[PDB]
């Protein structure tokens, strides 16, 4: 069970304005961080909306697979994001 990879989807360039998505790709719950400290707690779903994006989303991103109980617990590379204008 390797490191989950982050993704950004269409891609980690989103003009501004635009909509993008963070997969966290890899019962596991899922965070997502940005430089340093935690943008969606854990959950079900692996995916971190930026549905309008805008020059406070640039940064550096990743996420993290765990169960509750941290039996299973691992965190991605980082993935910086930089929104275009």
């Amino acid at each position: 069970f390797p490191a989950p990879i982050l993704r950004a989807v269409p891609s980690a360039e989103p003009q501004a304005g635009s909509p993008m998505t963070l997969s966290c790709q890899t019962r596991l719950l899922f965070s997502f961080y940005k430089d340093g400290r935690i943008v969606q707690s854990r959950g079900l779903s692996s995916e971190f909306q930026i549905p309008t994006a805008s020059e406070d989303h640039s940064g550096s991103y990743w996420c993290e697979a765990a169960t509750e109980d941290n039996q299973v617990w691992k965190q991605s590379p980082q993935l910086e994001i930089r929104v275009q204008g």
